[PDB]
């Protein structure tokens, strides 16, 4: 999903190096080549390629792979890795099982995985960025080599900056997007090593960068410098409460709340079609027009130009005539259909009644309404006869339910002085 | 595509219950966890786990799956698991046959099974809700080891119920779901052991409770104990809600959805209809229609059940409360006959793809953009009429622009044919 | 794609008819339920399952399979389908050739297939109505066994229409679509055993019933006594078309709904027609009736989601609608003139003024009196006065016109000209 | 992908030419039926089918092809092939490493341990300029130019075939321009492929749908000399954008065909429709990002010519709307707030729970009249001024209305 991720070395030459320890002809490198699998301990600050590495060692080896992280994996998750491993064991596969962060394990947690590495279902990769002989039990260190990883030079930084700006498929790669060499070099002075960091930077960069009239974003040093609870709840009920209000400023003050705090803008998208069909319904039917318009724009576009759709949205949205009238109009009938009994449908409302049918219903037809007058059938009822008398659609007299309140009391009229009215 | 058939654990970590014969080290897990396969008989209540077991069993021993059901499965259904397993064995893959209510079987209907065992095309699981030494051939159950399961702890169903809440991809994980403890403790007591039904419950709720303001919903202990209260009938209700909308009855169209919904039928079957409607019914006495019903449909697409049906049924009041006509429908029900009944005539000279008017007419160069005293018909049918629009809507102004059009054509010096 | 294409059995559970070979038991059933392929001749008259039954054959074996026809297939195609089966061969896959009308091929064209039977790079299996004996080598008559397939009865079809109603995946299982046991009849009477053409009668009938107000479509006697979009288009074809765009290009309605059910009963796809209403909806109406295109976006739409009769009926509300549309060709003749002046003309630099970031000026717009920078020109000073684009007075066009004109005298009387 | 990617035969019965050696009987054709693979150098003119004749060896041996030219490639993406052939090797499948223009240039290792077995292409006699370590693990053979029939039948293949080429899609190609285009392109087939795919972009299509490449056509692509994505395609872009935002629809399409003709994607072009749709015009017009979506979905179901068409449409509309950028400077301005501002706690009454609200549906006007949505310490916060232009002027109005109904309220917050 995100860039980091996204821009995973697949073999040795597009890894950015540890290169003390791949420098190619050197022993690990020859293993990895040969798809020599080995359990394996790499100790490394953040961001210097566990992960990534442990995924190119098995695409060599031909094998898969399953992440786990100490920090939020408790015995629920152990024992699902481990079942996972016995499965593909079974299906004749081999399995790496990745731990990220090892050392938050305890003793009897690190231990639930010597079974399954002493009998060959998987390879034990543990990434740390603690010392291992501190915090391992030795029973696992006897069975994984430690590995030393280093933070990357500033070279490596700006190359691993490079590569994802190039990378025209999984990077950023013919997307109109200009890294100049002075902010590269200052992502890399500021994240000290992290090459997650790194990338995270860059991406937010790219996020938040203006789009000029040619479509190009320039992510300037400038812009750099300048950088799911309770609490997003709060705003996302803040912006939804300040549209029902018909409060455009407030609105876009929430939107740019839960957007600067790393919020999800199509989260928004969804509640804006949401309020389209419940704060403002048949007041104004192109409403879900406009909201469904934002979504389709987010979808085609850059982040920052997807955001001013939906932002357009919000402020047609706040400003729109306000009627909740289909929202309470369809909650009653839900609740009748809930609440009243199952009561069939009467014969001239039916699909193809037989003619038995006409006579047990003492004559009654289908009356279409086409060709009757004003293509109204003038004293219908559409109701079931033990609930004619109902009406759960009250338009109010905003926007466009100011015509649609008087067709409704003209129709009502014409049954009332009709000749034909059913069940009477 | 229930939440009960997407939440099937996968394998014995994620496999709640049953634990007197699972539990670590005892020989089931064992051999499962070996994947060697061994025919059987599951016997135990509904919604105990039997389906589901036979399905990770499947996954261990990285074989296929083919369930029937004893009862709702005819003969050329059971031909269909034995031949689709046979073509399994023959590619070199094993084929699990999983059969629900096995003892709901007449014994020369047990028969025809054995040859399949017997030469490896098939491994049998069984599942019965009833004690299984009884209506089953003693040869079947030679063949079959008999394994029983309980019904589950309060405890069980807490856990299946958390876990569906839980998981992100199969379940409701990170999707605006909150299961407050008390209810989760209620359905655990209303079901009485049934997962199956636990989890039916649990989807019911979610499909049917309110959205708040940040797009939450709360499963309330209210909306439990409320709840607890595809042939003729369907297609009626459809028809109700069709004619209701044609009749301009918003009201009675609101209830005929919501009775369909609450019934369980789908409700992209009826955005289907409401596009049919929309262009049926209204045609251009609104061709906005038309795209509110489409703007309905995306809208529920993109937002599922919860408010999707609300955007729906916005579709269905603006639809009532349009102005109707039928015109462009019966309009085209008469072109298509002219086309089935009389001749397939020749397309006219004037009109054939070339790369006074003695040849074509493009339009946008005379008076008006229009040829007038031009006819678009081959000659023998020269004059027909299909299209009469109403005086509702739209079609006011378009019957009173076909009406100036046709008189530029009585006055035209030019006149084809 | 098709019904009859879609609903090929798969095994000998769904296979329909042939019975006296193919009853659980007897020794063909056998040697295709173990999987054991073998060259074959199948003789029978035109709709028996010979095509069907070699596919059957070939799933049990899970071998490819690579069609052809003495008739139909020239010498290229013969060519393809045996170095697909060469490829196949040498990532160890069976492949099974299948030859209709073997007979049609003589003495000597028999011959070329030999080599690749012997070398196992190919399982034949030939099809023929006139007699094998008759016509084949003796070369050819001892490597392949000869099995003989009867005319299907009324009651075999009567199970294959059945079959393909009540398929929810391959067939009208999850369709709405009934269809009653005297349609069912009379359609087996119809096509006497040819079980291919069964399955396209029942498609045409269902593409072809109304829809009634629940959704349901049934399949009525009558809609049989009324009665190929595979077909090759040609000049008739193409005139259909360019009939129904001429009529809706000149305002008539009525014309226009006739060329169109024409087509569409011609067979023609409405997925076509509808391509050709995006078109109009810039081409013929323009901004005159800019809603236009969403009109015709929507019976696109509209007819992807929906079943034939009723998807038809949505693209002939978009139809109806262009042909009472206001008419502008105004969008079109200006964009034709703006490519040739691109296409004729230096290739003029972008003007200082209009670069994206000067280097060491630009009136920004918004910022102006009626956000309107009165007095700028937009083109390279060599064709400054440049005009491409004249609105008509139908429709939307005729403000257009209006505000287009107060704009021009706010570029007139402005004390700021560009080039000046 | 190109027709001329798009069109590559997959085997011996759909590749044209070359019967010196491929002619059924003969000692390749034999060795790359059989799929025994040997490392190979081919020499020939561009356009012979050297890449297509590897592709076709490939697929006969069920082998992978890594692509590689001593032109355009690094030494970064040489050792990714290898690392690639690597993987490979060790999954169980074979990899042909193919070296376009191979003349300017030691990849010998990977060959013996069969890693990588080995085809060069090259329009330069071999045993010129590489030495004899690699010649002597690599036959050579000779390429020739395709024969005007053999040229003719690449178009008529790439004519016929439904799925990668124009087979149905209502192009017809008439045997003059067939020969026309075999006349010109001497010999070449990616060249005769290109031009056939040149010729279907452009042509016209008539009242019916279909296009006809007519010899017109072709003289016409034979007479563009111009010259072949930078600083000049940006400015292109800006004076698109910046002559819609100034109503100028005359220069738009100048603009836009300029953008065009150079090769430039419809669907950039497009992409800067929508960002215009809310930056410049906005709620002035809302309809406005609607038609833009409209242009765009018509261009995904449609030819390109058609489809440039509807983007042109969409531009001179834009031209024409009225204009605003209010919810562009409003959303800029709340983006700012939000950014430089403390970050306040949502206010009790707006939170989704308590731990008040003043439900608007219940209200006269359905507006709470009185009610502040903002943080009280930057209450009265203004960022949407709307124009009196367009919808926007009885947006404005309403506002006011709206605003004095607040000040006149007997409940207010804070």
């Amino acid at each position: 999903q995100p860039l980091a991720a996204r821009m995973r070395p697949e073999n040795l030459a597009q890894y950015i190096g540890q290169q003390h320890l791949l420098a190619a002809g050197k022993p690990l490198p020859r293993a990895i080549e040969a798809g020599h699998l080995h359990s394996m301990i790499l100790w490394g600050p953040p961001g210097t390629g566990k992960t990534t590495l442990a995924e190119v060692i098995a695409r060599y080896a031909n094998a898969d792979v399953e992440r786990i992280s100490a920090v939020t994996s408790g015995v629920k998750e152990i024992r699902e890795a481990i079942e996972r491993a016995r499965q593909n064991r079974n299906a004749g596969r081999r399995t790496i099982l990745f731990v990220d962060e090892v050392h938050r394990f305890n003793k009897s947690q690190q231990d639930a995985f010597l079974p399954h590495i002493e009998d060959g279902t998987i390879t034990f990769i543990g990434a740390t960025t603690e010392n291992p002989s501190f915090e391992l039990n030795s029973a696992l260190l006897s069975r994984a080599r430690v590995y030393l990883l280093k933070s990357l030079s500033t070279e490596d930084i700006e190359q691993v900056l490079t590569q994802a700006m190039e990378d025209k498929t999984r990077g950023y790669g013919g997307q109109d997007i200009v890294l100049p060499d002075e902010t590269r070099r200052a992502i890399a002075e500021l994240v000290n090593g992290d090459a997650r960091r790194a990338l995270n930077t860059l991406e937010m960069m790219a996020d938040m960068a203006e789009v000029d009239d040619s479509g190009k974003r320039v992510l300037k040093p400038e812009l750099l410098t300048e950088i799911k609870g309770d609490r997003f709840y709060d705003l996302i009920s803040a912006l939804h409460k300040s549209v029902r209000g018909s409060a455009p400023d407030a609105a876009l003050y929430w939107y740019a709340r839960i957007i600067t705090a790393g919020g999800d803008p199509l989260y928004v998208a969804r509640r804006c079609l949401a309020i389209a069909s419940e704060d403002v319904g048949n007041a104004d039917p192109r409403a879900m027009q406009v909201a469904i318009a934002a979504w389709d724009c987010f979808t085609r576009v850059g982040p920052a130009e997807g955001e001013r759709a939906i932002a357009q949205a919000i402020v047609y949205l706040a400003c729109a005539p306000k009627s909740n009238a289909v929202y309470t109009a369809f909650k009653a009938a839900l609740a009748d259909a809930r609440e009243r009994p199952d009561y069939d449908v009467p014969v001239h409302l039916r699909n193809a009644p037989t003619k038995l049918m006409k006579e047990m219903g003492y004559g009654q037809e289908y009356r279409y309404a086409h060709d009757e007058a004003n293509a109204y059938a003038a004293g219908e009822v559409y109701f079931p006869p033990e609930i004619a008398q109902t009406r759960y659609y009250f338009p109010t007299n905003r926007g466009l339910e100011g015509k649609i309140g008087e067709k409704l009391a003209w129709l009502a009229e014409q049954d009332q002085n009709s000749p034909i009215k059913r069940y009477r």
